[PDB]
């Protein structure tokens, strides 16, 4: 037998950083969870018990905290590039670094219609993520994403015209609830290295905001023919609004809310056009996925 | 042996209700999870296999959906009172109904600075809850609450002056992070019945908003001596702003963020007044609880 | 306003202890999560910012580890009594200690039909818990429990004869699946203090084993008329097998598995006596509770 | 823009099946959660609102239940092959089916040392999974796996000899705790189709049992130089014991248990060779991965 692939490192590293502007008195906090896995010439640690090739996972943990001490942590696309470059440049036998970051929301509080200078709230379990693959001689690949954006529209969604056969019982509808947890990922053109990543820094926060904006606007306004159709439209617009993206990927659960027929009780009318009370279903759920790129 | 206490019913009943205003075109959604447990003369179902005393849990589920069909679901303090009264009035052998409701956030979306008429977002896993105990011959007890309000302030919290002995290693501090998940419960004066609950309806939403407001304002502004001291202040104000509350109860985790000493690496300065990078701790956590009422 | 009730301390303290028998070479591990909350004369910390009354939560954490260093951690009913007594005896202003322990399973591995001396497996997320309330001048109250015992029987459960009215749609059945997560709690007679708790030590592990045994045996063998009826029988037997218990309490979800009617597809027969394929329901769920004590 | 990749279907389909042997009276239950995603000529549903290409997710759900009605559900490698083949054979425009199954443990109860004929227990949250990719003109790829096998050994693990530099603070050790959640995946040689999958049926359950056996035996007995070294050994043996596997893949968290130095309290000795009491760490965690195949 032989090692065909190996990676190792440190996962679930929780990291908080504060920035204190001494002139203005205002403080800004950043919280994230980091995973760094390394590849390179490490097979002998698996096959021969040779630990001389191991940058200890503990040491990778120490490095994350140092790196966040010495550099900005925002945008995450930059922090990740810096962190991954560090490992491949610092260690000759390590040839790739894989960095994953989840950014947790700490939004500034409004207290009598005024931004408080050092108090924050988790206004949503929605995350901003990055996946950074820094590979020696191959540059820096970044996939940015948002996930856990949970939305629901109470009308202007339809699902009619779908295949029917001896497995089909679903009725066509011209009016239903649509609800989903939005997972949107946009993959950047390969960057030559850290210098190039630095050069595009302002695009990162801006493109995130755009993807979020486009997603919610299109979800809200599209008279959705299908989850398929509505996600295509989102993906299309993100590509059209930022040249440096090669692909946009959506993964959308269809979180079903079922009609409850209450006519068996005193002829109570709660279906079709009388539908007020619904049963949200925890499972199963439709899962719809689409990767869109450039013609 | 003998049955000293028994209750039974249906838990985790997910319920969605839509309200469609046909004049304005605007739709409002309400989502909640309901638990109804009943007590009364039911011991024989346990001891004799006599099911004639069981209002089936399935039937309790059916009743929740019907009741939400026939009445408002908001405020939850009312829906719960209606639902619990139903069971004790409808069934002679059932003498108490316990209703618990968790309200999930579906906030209306802003789409180009304008409230969209039928699109919504889960902007926080924060819940609004009620606990309604409708007891035959004893009226209606309501405990309202908010939970899962996650906050953090990066300075203006201190913890100094605490007992020190041979078990103590914690250092006094005049500047630390304070972060918590706020659980605040306010218990209403016993209501005589449903008529009385209806009479106070406008107080329910208003007092919820107040508790939330007071909590975030005081968390933000208090130069906190301790979590103890800061929660007392919140509780005090909620009582002072609403006469119908008998007690206010806070339960606050202290979610510790530890300093990371990086001086072992190139004399890097990250402690005391140089503290920028912190390690959020997942466990253990301080847990602080206080019930405040009227002198 | 005034403090009517207060408690504080440290929650989620993960604790591992190893015992190494040097003669036999065999090692035994114990893992648990501990919560200690204290009450006493502590109101001034809430109302006056007086921290001199606070045994720091950090220090309570340190104390748990020390106490586990200096005493057995098993049975948990003893460890908890020792830990709670410590705080009320050590500190004059602290008058109650509340100790909660969850014991995690680390079962010894069989490796070629022989107990390995130092390797272990988590064979079930089932927990053994205690709740110990050590109150100055009032002795030591212990509630022991097991929770997360997940079971299912594919036949010999019935539910017929229950109230029917205009809210009822559930059909009577003489053959159904019954599945539950068993939560069983047994409350000991108040102990005078630690000496008394020590005196009964062998009863703790033995009574736990009994409750577990009785639960699974009765769940398996009873031709259950109802969840109510089956739980009563368990509770009865636990009381009858141990004199020092005053009450036994069961809390049982009814985790419904629904028949799937497939006759709409090629007359496929999957209901009643032809029922092979079922849909496990994640929610809602019946919740059934009973406290049994002595005539 | 253009669709580069698309898949859709139904996720989280909970499925229970009972087998009743009428001669012996004995009943056997199988529970699983299924995901089926389809690919093929479906782009027009995304780009043109053409739903005529959609086998409704609801219908895929119906199909899973039917298929489990008409065929065995065990081994999962077979059920998945049957289910995926169904979709590509039944529908001309659908060219791949991706089937994922998680099998939940329902182990038969021992009641007075005898297998009860219809009562079961969830003895571990450990899962058996499959990933089946049935692709038109490309046969059937199966990845089998076990996950959530949580183990711990209290000694006979070491970690010494690893790179040290200005990022390193971890001390070498010749005696530590090792604990992990084992994720082991073994990938079968591509099968020509369902006939071929049927031909190897007995290998599936047998190879699962082997992987489990090898894992626990090697975890227990290896005097582990590193998690790397210990996992390599497991993977090696699985390949050596079954010719039809092309690769074995392990993913192992290192779930750290930290020494607690208690010498600051009365010179208490709890480090090195005196280590009895440890702090299990919830995060961060080392994550170690290795794919092994044939020379
Ligand atoms: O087994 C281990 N492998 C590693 O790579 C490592 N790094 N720190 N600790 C470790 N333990
Ligand atoms: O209300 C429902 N809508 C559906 O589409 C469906 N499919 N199975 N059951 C259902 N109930
Ligand atoms: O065992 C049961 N007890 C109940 O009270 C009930 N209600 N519906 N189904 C039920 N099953
Ligand atoms: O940074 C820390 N602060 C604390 O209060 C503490 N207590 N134990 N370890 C600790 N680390
Ligand atoms: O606010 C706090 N209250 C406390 O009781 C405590 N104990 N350690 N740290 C603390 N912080
Ligand atoms: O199969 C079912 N059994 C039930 O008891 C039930 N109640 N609502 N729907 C149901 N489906
Ligand atoms: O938007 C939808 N897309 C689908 O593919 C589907 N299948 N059933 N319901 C559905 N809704
Ligand atoms: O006990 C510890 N062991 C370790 O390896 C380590 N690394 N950081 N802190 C630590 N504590
Ligand atoms: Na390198
Ligand atoms: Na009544
Ligand atoms: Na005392
Ligand atoms: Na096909």
């Amino acid at each position: 037998s032989a090692v065909k692939a190996a990676r190792y490192g440190k996962d679930n590293v929780r990291v908080y950083k504060v920035h204190k502007d001494e002139k203005t008195g205002v403080q800004t906090v950043y919280e994230m969870t980091v995973c760094v896995l390394l590849e390179g010439e490490i097979e002998t640690s698996y096959t021969k018990a040779d630990n001389s090739v191991i940058v200890a996972t503990d040491s990778i943990k120490n490095t994350i905290y140092i790196t966040a001490k010495q550099n900005p942590v925002t945008p995450p696309e930059l922090f990740g590039s810096i962190l991954g470059t560090h490992f491949i440049e610092k260690y000759n036998h390590i040839h790739a670094a894989h960095v994953n970051i989840v950014c947790h929301r700490w939004t500034r509080m409004d207290i009598d219609g005024k931004p408080h200078p050092h108090s924050f709230i988790r206004d949503s379990e929605e995350k901003r993520n990055v996946q950074v693959d820094v590979v020696e001689g191959k540059g820096i690949d970044i996939k940015s994403s948002l996930s856990g954006l949970t939305v629901l529209k109470s009308t202007n969604s339809q699902f009619w015209g779908f295949l029917r056969d001896e497995y089909t019982t679903l009725k066509e509808t011209w009016d239903r609830i649509l609800s989903t947890d939005v997972d949107a990922t946009w993959q950047w053109k390969n960057f030559s290295g850290l210098q190039e990543v630095r050069s595009h820094v302002p695009k990162f926060d801006a493109t995130w905001a755009t993807a979020r904006e486009v997603t919610l606007k299109t979800f809200a306004e599209d008279n959705s023919a299908s989850v398929q159709a509505t996600m295509y439209k989102m993906a299309e617009q993100i590509l059209a609004r930022q040249q440096l993206i090669e692909t946009v990927e959506y993964s959308l659960p269809n979180k079903h809310y079922f009609e409850i027929d209450l006519s068996w009780h005193k002829g109570l009318q709660n279906t079709g056009k009388n539908a007020e009370v619904f049963a949200p279903q925890s499972d199963p759920n439709g899962l719809i996925k689409c990767t869109v790129g450039r013609s």
